[PDB]
């Protein structure tokens, strides 16, 4: 037992609204690892809040798509 936590950030694009991206944070939550998710859409980032030995950015980019959404990394 132990499972870390840690946030990332990153930007989006490709949306209708600030809501919809709510949806795909929450929904991306009920992937392995992830514990927490928050859509900082008031400064146009999202916030992930899971365990990166377990997760990741795998699950996330994979439901990202399927979620109908696209990320962006401007900070690697
Ligand atoms: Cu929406």
């Amino acid at each position: 037992m132990l499972s870390e936590q840690k946030e990332i950030a990153m930007q989006v694009s490709g949306m209708t609204c600030a809501a919809c991206a709510a949806r795909i944070e929450k929904g991306l939550k009920r992937m392995p690892g992830v514990t927490d998710a928050n859509v900082n859409l008031a400064t146009e980032t999202v916030n992930v809040i899971y365990d990166p030995a377990e997760t990741g950015t795998a699950a996330i980019q994979e439901k990202i798509e399927k979620l109908g959404y696209h990320v962006v990394i401007e900070g690697r």
